[PDB]
RNA sequence: CUCCCCGAAAGCUAUUUAGGUAGCGCCUCGUGAAUUCAUCUCCGGGGGUAGAGCACUGUUUCGGCAAGGGGGUCAUCCCGA
């Protein structure tokens, strides 16, 4: 029940216990327990040490966890120091894609703030 | 009424005490006992004043160095320069 550095639950599903991973979602799951020959219902409680380590490999072929956290914080650098216009929305933290401001935006923005 | 000898104090402590009083200090008279007491010289002592000084406690002026702080020029998401 350690894999990619984190522990994943074991009283569930091998298929979705390994979406506890930051960068795999249930489709790369899901092709992981196919590479591995393990079926998708079965716990990793009753999964025997000889299984796990054929799960690890696989997910090192994937780009997971603080690789994958430093990737995207790389990314969002990248247009912040470039100046272009998808950078400045990430500075002053406005919706990047073109999405409507005048209301909602709440995701991007919090919650409200009386004048 | 007279003569002879010595000769103060106006301090301390306490007091419904403060211009009163009490004990002590200072005056007098008497008795007793030590080279007892004083001056000077030499010897043994502690000292924290005068003066001085600025390590300490504070205060003070000038210069040097400078953490830092602030005021600005950009930058600005974080940086920062
Ligand atoms: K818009
Ligand atoms: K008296
Ligand atoms: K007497
Ligand atoms: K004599
Ligand atoms: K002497
Ligand atoms: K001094
Ligand atoms: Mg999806
Ligand atoms: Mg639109
Ligand atoms: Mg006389
Ligand atoms: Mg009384
Ligand atoms: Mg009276
Ligand atoms: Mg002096």
């Amino acid at each position: 029940a350690r894999i990619a550095g984190i522990n994943i639950p074991d009283h569930k599903h091998a298929v979705i216990a390994l979406t506890s991973i930051y960068g795999v979602g249930k489709t790369r799951s899901k092709a992981i327990l196919a590479a591995a020959g393990i079926a998708e219902d079965v716990k990793i409680s009753e999964l025997s040490e000889g299984q796990i380590d054929t799960l690890r490999d696989e997910v090192a072929k994937f780009v997971v966890e603080g690789d994958l956290r430093r990737e995207i914080s790389m990314s969002i650098k990248r247009l912040m120091d470039l100046g272009c216009y998808r950078g400045l929305r990430h500075r002053r933290g406005l919706p990047v894609r073109g999405q409507r401001t005048k209301t909602n935006a709440r995701t991007r923005k919090g919650p409200r703030k009386p004048i």
